[PDB]
């Protein structure tokens, strides 16, 4: 009863994608095999064609995703062949080191075995493969609070953080088999991080504020043709407000308006003052010129919304409906200001696509 | 087949109503009677409470409010006596002045007979009974674009703008029986504007930007138990967003930005300096501080918010179903420092309540 699930999603993939390469003819033939395929193995398997465009789609059709515009450039690694730990490690290493690309960064996906009969044969337990710990006990409160779980899961498992506001996560991932994850230190030299200076204002770096480069996200499932990767992390680089107006910004995370507002000379006293609004916009400024000032990739929300606007465009003309999350596409500063903010969005789910998938820990 | 829709929905009216003012044991009687009336008069009157009261629950259910705090200490002004054009242009002069209150705004809403067989007993044309002209012809843009449309109606009247960026519009409404609309020029007496100056940036006033104090809808329908106040002009105060970041801001209206980048004393060429986040803070900033020093009624979306999340608070307590709009509660100004931001709202329509209906000009 499952071979009718992921054959009807698989008919409805190969003729799509095979439409979209030019290879319409093929499909009838290709299809056929996957039935074969299906039948007498419960699965079947992608070319390198159909997982990288099939990967490509899947970003597409990301409603909450407003870089959606190179879709078609995503760098798509094929880890499928990976066994052992030590693989999965040095191919989470070397996607790290490929995806930041000395600051250049590029959008990278690598994907790993899929689920077999739903049993992962990877199991990623990192939200992102670079992401700060989160501490707290006893009235104490370090790091970043959106990791304290998976921080307090990792002392679980005999590694232990410095404590100190920016700890690196271990990589933590199970294999199938084993009832433990594994987790592997991070070479330093494979991290790039961002010291957050302010283009005029001196007394900025007396918060010691700083971020990781590249966000690689690696707890979301990809579907492609009625296959789960529930293991594929993939990357793009920094739209600014998600570290100036969220991580560093929310009360539940780095929460630093008041000091913000302290080191560039405003009172946080009155609401009418607009000081958070213009702590924020300081700040904002402040990451973008320190991403800029080293040479690594980011985007500000205007030029992300007018590159958005563009993949509407792109869109339309290709005949393509288009597909968004008007509450995730609007950027938490400023929305107004963009064109975003103005129009709606089909907030309807097309696959390919990337989705939530529960956490293992907590 | 109409006196049942009004019926039943006069029973669901009359039974909450009454259930909230503590006559619950009055609701049987009252019941019968409408029954009656409605049967041999096609429709039924309200008290002078029930009308009260409707207005203000008409204002509770608005999701879109953010504001709905003090949905209770609604003035609610009935004038459902009027029969002529004196009377109703007065009722609307007497409504600005009684809602500004010499800039201790007073949230009023006057209320005028409501729509017989669908007929429109009085047709208010405004917007808002306070707003800006607006022209466009031949590559000329002044004033309000909103109010082009409108504008160009009321000079097709015998009314003629001096074509200034603020000419106040005249009230335009049209009464049943007649084929036209008349307009009133408005006494300058009671309207307040109010200048937009900056606190600390002195240049600011060369912009020589102000704005209307009292924000006065009168275009939506009231809906109370089956009958329809088509015409029922309410008012609140200004939350600084409205006009700082929309009615000033935006490209399809008055579009200040970059002239206000200008007196700030920044660059409007790049997005990575985020030079419209900067101009939208200051300028938010003037708006608040412009009213306040004037000594007329405004709230800043930070305290807006606060007052929003007592107002879930005090829901819940009194056991009510609370309804929101998130794409309108949001300010378009630092959303995600708000509570709104980071949780959702039903957008379930509950009736009494305030509805758009088509415009007659255009
Ligand atoms: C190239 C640069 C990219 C930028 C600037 C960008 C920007 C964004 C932003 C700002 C969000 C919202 C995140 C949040 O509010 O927490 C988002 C969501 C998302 N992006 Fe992208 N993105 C990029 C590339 C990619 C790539 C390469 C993929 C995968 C192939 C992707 C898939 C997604 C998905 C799945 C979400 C939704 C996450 C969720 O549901 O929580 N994006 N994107
Ligand atoms: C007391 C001060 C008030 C404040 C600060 C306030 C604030 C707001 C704001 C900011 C909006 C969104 C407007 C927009 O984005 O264009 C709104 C919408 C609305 N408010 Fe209020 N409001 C107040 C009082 C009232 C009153 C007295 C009523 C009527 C009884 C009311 C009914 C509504 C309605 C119906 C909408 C929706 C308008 C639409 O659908 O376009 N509000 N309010
Ligand atoms: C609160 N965030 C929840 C959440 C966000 C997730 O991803 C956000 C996300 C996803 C992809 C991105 C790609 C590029 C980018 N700059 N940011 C990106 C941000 C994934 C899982 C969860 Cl549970
Ligand atoms: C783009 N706006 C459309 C629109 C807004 C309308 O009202 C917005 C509105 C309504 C009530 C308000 C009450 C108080 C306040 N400060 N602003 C308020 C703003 C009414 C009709 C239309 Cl068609
Ligand atoms: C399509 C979208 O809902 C539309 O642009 C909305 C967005 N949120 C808004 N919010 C407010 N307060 N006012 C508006 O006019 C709008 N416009
Ligand atoms: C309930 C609401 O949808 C939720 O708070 C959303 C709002 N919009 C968002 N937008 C982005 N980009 N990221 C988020 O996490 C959220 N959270
Ligand atoms: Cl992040
Ligand atoms: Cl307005």
């Amino acid at each position: 009863e499952e071979k009718e699930i992921l054959w009807n999603e698989a008919k409805a993939f190969i003729a799509a994608c095979y439409q979209e390469l030019g290879k319409a003819a093929e499909v009838k033939d290709r299809l056929a095999d996957i039935k074969s395929e299906i039948d007498l193995t419960g699965s079947y398997v992608h070319t390198k064609e159909e997982l990288e465009h099939g990967a490509k789609m899947a970003w597409r059709n990301s409603n909450r995703c407003i870089g959606r515009l190179f879709w078609n450039s995503l760098n798509v690694i094929d880890r499928r062949d990976v066994r052992t730990k030590e693989e999965v490690r040095d191919a989470l290493f070397h996607h790290i080191e490929t995806a930041t690309n000395n600051g250049k960064i590029r959008p990278t996906i690598t994907i790993f075995p899929p689920e077999e009969k739903g049993e992962k044969q990877v199991e990623i337990w990192n939200h992102q493969l670079i992401r700060y710990a989160g501490y707290e006990s006893d009235g104490e409160r370090i790091g970043d609070p959106a990791s304290c779980s998976l921080t307090a899961a990792c002392e679980e498992l005999g590694w232990r953080g410095e404590r100190t506001d920016f700890d690196l996560l271990p990589l933590i991932f199970r294999m199938k088999g084993d009832e433990q994850p594994v987790w592997y230190e991070l070479p330093r030299s494979l991290v790039i991080e961002v010291p957050i200076t302010h283009p005029d204002i001196e007394a900025f770096s007396d918060l010691e504020l700083k971020w990781y480069g590249v966000p690689i996200i690696s707890d979301m499932k990809l579907e492609v043709g009625g296959i789960h990767y529930n293991a594929a992390p993939f990357n793009g680089w920094y739209m600014g407000t998600e570290i100036g107006a969220r991580n560093l910004a929310d009360e539940k995370r780095y929460d630093k308006l008041k000091k913000v507002a302290s080191v560039i000379g405003i009172a946080a006293d009155y609401n009418t003052d607009l000081w958070k609004d213009q702590a924020l916009v300081e700040l904002n400024k402040a990451v973008l010129h320190s991403y800029k000032k080293q040479g690594v990739s980011i985007v500000d929300h205007h030029t992300a919304a007018s590159q958005f606007k563009r993949f509407e465009e792109q869109a339309e003309e290709a005949g393509r409906k288009l597909t968004g999350d008007w509450t995730w596409l609007i950027p938490p500063i400023s929305p107004a200001a963009t064109h975003i903010f103005h129009r709606s969005y089909d907030n309807s789910i097309v696959k390919p696509n990337y989705f939530y998938q529960d956490k293992p820990y907590e």
